This record gives C-alpha cells, structure tokens and sequence, in this order.
C-alpha cells in the first residue's frame, strides 16, 4: 500500500556526484586541499563578470523572468539563431527531462546509445518510457544500420546523441546525423561539449529540420554547474508545446545574471577553453603512459581510460579518492569497466599522477 | 501530427506574472517609478547575510550538493523535525510538481478546492490528471462534508490543501484537516504563507499521519522569490520514493547558501514579517472604504477584493498598472470577479490608494 506510481516503485536512482564542503567531510580534507576531477568542472570558474553580478542582485526578493527573455536575446546573438527558437532551462538537465515529460506517454519507447550520459536511462525511468539500447561499437561510434532497424521495428519516438559523447568524448559525423534526421523519430542532439572541440554548433539546423533538437549549456566551459542555466534550439512546432508545459520560473535570476554576466567576456571563455584543451593533450599523454590504463581520444574536457591488466576499476577510483583526487566511476554494466578523468589546471593534472604513483 | 502527447495538445498554459526589468519596458517606467503588489513579494527584501553571501560564493562553477543537506540541517533546527523528514525544492513548485508526478498516473484523480492556487490545476493538468473540483463556500472555507462524499464516490489519489489560502488569506482549522487526514487520501498541505499569521506550522504531524505533507518557502517572508528555494515535510514511508525520482542538481548553490544565511538572522525575519502584518491591518481599512472595493479578512500578505458595483474587475487592474501600480487578476472563472492586493511598504499602499481614487 502506497501512494507512489507502479513504476517508481523498483526505480533505479541516479548516481550524482557531490561538492566540495561534502568532500571535505567525507575526505578529511580542507576544499582547496581536493583535487575534483569526476564531474567535467571549469577549475578556473567563470569569468569575473559573474562575481560581480552576482553580489549585486537588485531584486532578489522578486520572481525571475519566466521568460528569460534578456539571456536568450544574448543566445540569439551568440549562436545566430532567432531567440523564438530558443528554451532556457535549469541546466539542460531540465531540458532533457522536459523534452521526454511532452513526448513520452508511459511506455512509449526511446532509444538510448550506450555508453552514454547516464542521465537519459534514469530520466527515461522516471518518465515510464521504455528503453531500447543500442550499444556504440568499441570505438564509441554510433550503430546507425541498427539504430536504423530498431525504429522501423519498434517505432520509438525518439533518442537522445550526445557529441562530444560522455564519457570518452567522440563526436557524432555530420553523415551519421543526417542519416538518423531522416527517420520519423526525434532527435536530442547534446552539444553540451562542443565548445572543447572545433566543430560547430548544430543549433542552426533546427530551423531545416522539424525532428531536430540541440542542447546547451552553461555549466562545463562557462563555469557555471553551481547556477543551473542551459538552453536549446527547438522547431517552432515544438517549441509552442514546450512553453506551455514548462514551469514558470525554474531558471532563477542568479542563473539568467549569471549566464549573461558570462556572454560579456568571450575573451575568458576562449582563453579557459584553450587552457583545458592544452591540457588535455599533456593529460592523455600521462594517462598512456600508466601501464592499466588506456586512454581514448577526446573532443571534450575530460579523457576516458578503459583500467586493464585486471585492476579493479572501482578500487582504484576509490584508492584516489581517499589520497584526495576524484575521479568519475560509474556502476553501470556498460561503463563500469572505465574511469573518466576530468581536465583540470597542470597542477591537477600533477597531484592526480603523483596518487597514481603511490597506489597499492 | 506531431511528437507531443495528446494530452498536451490542449493544454491551458500558466498565466505567470512578470518581473521589474520586462514591466519597465512595458510600462515606460523606471522600476523605481513601479508599485508591485501583484506576486506577494516582500519589498523590504531578505535579511542583508543573503547579499554578502551571493557575493562571496566560493564555488559556482562546481554542481550543488544533491541531497541539500546543509540546508536541510539547517531547516530541521528551524522547524524541531528531523532532517530526514525535509526536501528542499527550485521552490515550492518543484515540489508540487513532485509529488503529482510521482502520485499520479495520467488518469489518476485529484481533488483541488477553489478558488485557490491555480498551479495545481496547471501542474494537475501538465502531468495528464483529472481534477475533481469542490468550491470552497463563499467565506472561502473548505465544504468538508463534500470533500467527504466526492472521495467515496471518485476514489482519488491526493488533494491540495492552502492555508493561508491563496488568494484569500483564511485557514483551515485543525478540525477540519483532522477530517480530511482520516480520508484514504494523500494530503498536502501548502503552508506558503504561515508566518505571516499566528498559526504554527504543521511540519511535526508528519510524524503522525503519514497521508499528510506539509510544504513551505523561501520566496514569500523570507524574500528570496528570485533564487527558487522551498522545502517540505514528508513521511518516511513517501520521501524514501521521491528522493529517488528527484532531479539530483534542481536546487541551485545560489538557492541553497541564499536560504542558510537567511535563517541566519531570525529578528529580520520576525520584523519584516510584523511591518507587513501591520501594513495588512492599514491596508484592509483602506480598501473596505472603497465602495466599488469588498477586502475579505486575511492572515497572509496579501488581500482579496471582490470587485462591486458593476465595476470591470479586469478594466480596473487594467487602469491601475497603467497608472504605474501592479495588482493581481485571474482570468479563471473561479477568480476573475476579484482582484488580489499583496501588502507592501507603507508608501506602496499610499501610492496605490491615490490611483483608486483617480479611477472612481
Ligand atoms: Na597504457
Ligand atoms: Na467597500
């Protein structure tokens, strides 16, 4: 005897991660005395403009813009794209969320390409949609042939890509996109990494492509996790529906301050970018190096290792932690075998080498 | 066609309300210049630790503590429930969104009580529910033995509860909740507005009745309506689900540090609370003098005015935010006879007094 929904019942939770004043507890450890490496961070915060804005809140005390109108003038001109097409969300984790809340009756299915962002299983639980995987090929690419015969056969209603991908960080080709575009099915493209890369944001493609969603967001290179803003480009047939069924006011005014506080200085953003990216190259470089790991190439701020030579993966995430280094450990079947390994600042990069040296 | 889902299709959006910066650009005011009484904000703000805190945040590029748990330690010393008991939600509205989602099936039935909260017939109807109505009376008190009878005969799942009732501002005794409580029901009980009566909070029954929830916020009394933080009482036996189908990050490190420095300082709070208490007093006489104006009594921040004499209900909130005063009308049925007056500075309420008077 309960009040909850059947389906709640047995559901999985998600496996977040924690901050840094709950580290210190757990570790032993003062904040800056952490090395936080697990959750794709910006070691380098924001820029300063966001500081500044945000102790300078003039109506804290009032309801935000149910809107956001101010920010997405400022991602209209961003991302070239009509504010008209864009959503503003508490985090794009919102979006995702949001986006299966009017799509998906219970049971209705969705396709999910493992090993991916965790979080599109957990929502499509919470939601009581059905979950069809199709697993990526070792080399994380995606399985379109079988992407392909799974909708004709099943007819899901839609799937979410991420590219950059988490947790390895490959990026989704242009032709495979197409490809699945041409399906009746619709299609969550996550670019919540493309910043890292060198490849451009889809977010123009909505408007050729009713099926086509792309999201965004604030919390990885604009430094921003803590505020919870992201956004996406949505068809205007779509978009009509999501604003109706959206909570009024989700995206506080401290996320829509902070997310414009950021957009005013592009010089910050590129420069932590190219910071994070040189970094990267140095870090995998280590990485390879460390006879049980091996790293994969990445797009993204953060590197993927399969842990080999039968080291157990678990232990060592744990090992690392407790000599003061986070690092990512999933217990899902298909990433449990890997450990993902943020980009941080060289001195991150240092501290989690020497623990490495130390195990055992 | 399209991938909405049909119940969405039809769906009667939200009439949310619009903050000082999009009401300067409608209007043609300087914010300054604009009297707000529409929302039930507190003018005087929240305590001054809100300010130095928001500026001083150490980490706003790392996500927030998922579990909330500083805040929630805090709020269990507040309220003398243990924390184990406590949610803390992106608002109260997180929360009734929550547990609807979590409680109720498309199909499944809930009773609401009106005229009252129009966000639970809009989250009622978001989440694919069927709304069984029983209008309050006239004096706005529940219709307790028709509450009775319609479960029997319907069967429901939950009912929402609001008291301070918005937008009248009456309480439901404790003999009537007890009841209700006695119904094979799941009761929320929206306490949104409990400190600005004399009425204590009804947090500790969850300890008793593990049908009843007991909701609460930041953005009323305590100022902190732009950062969307609320919180709740919960049965053991109902948290332990709705923590897991929670969203692990909703609940911001601006929302989270904004509230613990608030209950820093418990005589700003209790002194802004007791100069709206007795602005409400003021503002009553005020408006019962009016003879086009019918105030009901009130144990919140805000007053109710049946609007007589043939005047146009709309019209006159019309002709009022064009004179530079913001009040509240809803264009429910239930609703759009009155209009509703939230209990600023004393200066607000002169100001709109001098606009009533140029509209007679
Ligand atoms: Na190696
Ligand atoms: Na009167």
């Amino acid at each position: 005897d309960s009040f909850i929904r059947q389906h709640l019942r047995k559901l999985a939770p998600y496996q977040p991660i924690l901050p840094f004043e709950v580290l210190s507890s757990r570790l032993g450890r003062k904040p800056e005395d952490i090395v936080k490496l697990d959750a794709n961070e910006n070691p380098y915060g924001p820029p300063p403009e966001v500081m500044e804005a945000l102790g300078s809140i003039r109506f804290p005390y009032v309801y935000p813009d149910p809107e956001s109108r101010r920010l997405r003038a400022a991602l209209a001109q961003d991302s070239g794209l009509e504010s008209e097409y864009i959503l503003v969300g508490c985090g794009a984790d919102e979006l995702i969320d949001l986006i299966m809340r009017c799509v998906l009756d219970p049971g209705d299915k969705i396709v999910d390409c493992p090993p991916t962002f965790t979080m599109y299983e957990f929502d499509a639980a919470v939601n009581g949609a059905l979950v069809i995987k199709v697993p990526r090929r070792p080399d994380f690419s995606l399985n379109v042939e079988q992407i392909i015969e799974v909708v004709k056969q099943e007819k899901p209603k839609c799937i979410f890509l991420t590219s950059p991908n988490n947790p390895d960080g490959s990026i989704i080709d242009d032709d495979d996109l197409l490809k699945i575009l041409e399906l009746p099915i619709l299609v969550v493209l996550d670019e919540a990494y493309i910043e890292f890369s060198t490849i451009e944001s889809k977010m123009s493609w909505v408007k050729k492509h009713d099926n086509l969603i792309v999201l965004r967001t604030f919390s990885k290179r604009a430094g921003l996790a803590g505020l919870r803003v992201g956004y996406g480009a949505f068809p205007l047939s779509i978009i009509k529906y999501l604003w109706r069924a959206k909570q009024p006011y989700n995206v506080s005014v401290a996320a829509e301050i902070s997310a414009c506080a950021a957009l005013q200085n592009p010089t910050y953003l590129e420069n932590v970018k190219d910071a994070l990216v040189k970094e990267r190259g140095r870090l995998f470089d280590l990485l390879k190096a460390v006879p049980f790991l091996k790293p994969f190439p990445s797009h993204s701020n953060f590197i993927l290792c399969e842990v080999t030579s039968g080291v157990d993966p678990k232990k060592l995430k744990e090992d690392l932690a407790e000599m003061g280094v986070m690092i990512r450990h999933y217990s899902n079947k298909e990433l449990k075998g890997y450990v993902r390994v943020s980009v941080g600042k060289p001195e991150h990069t240092d501290v989690l080498m020497n623990c490495i040296s130390r195990l055992s």
